[PDB]
């Protein structure tokens, strides 16, 4: 049942990547915050829960496994954009590298034969393609906007509504 | 409405101690997972999670205030202790510093005549309290356990009972 310590490290720094993942999504609410957008900041704010459940989901997987997590320093995120879009650009770029980092994972736990760990990552797999889709097509709804206040209010709102 | 400048940073500053002390916690817990205590690691994120309440108190104050958040880098916590009383003398000594840091934000307060921000920083000053209350009772109960392993495991599951 003991997991390989290039797993382990693997999984581990994976972890420490969603409590950053989680710190950047709280930074983007409080940009979204400074502008009176507090519809946008919500959706960042349980972002950036989900976030903290895909750490926890790390954690306590590894301890199952046998191995043990050390927590790491968090950089300072970025704090401002220019605009909403570029906002949600950021946040599509930083998951696609999330998508990268969970796939070099997957490469090392079959190279491990440690199908345990292939079949816990497969949710992971899943949920990227979820977020990514989210991101698009907040990003789509954005640019249909065209420019029109009108309806980049009612898209605060329709974020604002996450449960 | 407006909060001065000085009160501001002070706040800011606070929510990021806030968020540096969940981090602590579940570093905590990191600790007692890896030596086989599951209460007492439970305890641990459960005291993560109530501190990051504590940031966003803070967060949405500022922002009620017509302030805004800055996210600064967090600290690499520690992840080792020399045994359970060793890690809560830890957490109370680190509790300690988080209470002088609450009066130093109601001393810029009161000097800026910021009733408002008084007010606010009266429940902290109340959670200071019962959260040194806690860890005092649990090293208390802890030094009554006189190094008996049965003792010990009760308390565990009594620390491993918080809702
Ligand atoms: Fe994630
Ligand atoms: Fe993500
Ligand atoms: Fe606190
Ligand atoms: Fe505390």
């Amino acid at each position: 049942m003991v997991i390989s310590e290039k797993v382990r490290k693997a999984l581990n720094d994976q972890l420490n990547r969603e409590i950053y993942s989680s710190y950047l999504y709280l930074s983007m609410a409080t940009y979204f915050d400074a502008e009176g957008f507090k519809g946008f900041a919500h959706w960042m704010k349980k972002q950036a829960q989900e976030e903290l459940t895909h750490a926890m989901k790390f954690y306590e997987y590894i301890y199952e496994r046998g191995g043990r997590v050390e927590l790491e320093a968090i950089e300072k995120p970025p704090s401002n954009w220019n605009g909403i879009k570029d906002a949600f650009e950021a946040a599509l770029k930083h998951e696609e590298f999330v998508t990268q980092s969970i796939y070099n994972i997957l490469e090392l736990a079959s190279l491990a034969l440690d199908h345990a760990t292939v079949s816990f990552l497969k949710w992971f797999v899943d949920e990227q393609v979820e977020e990514e889709d989210q991101v698009l097509e907040i990003l789509d709804l954005l640019e249909k906007a065209f420019g029109q206040m009108s309806v980049i209010f009612q898209l605060d709102r329709y974020l604002g509504q996450r449960e």
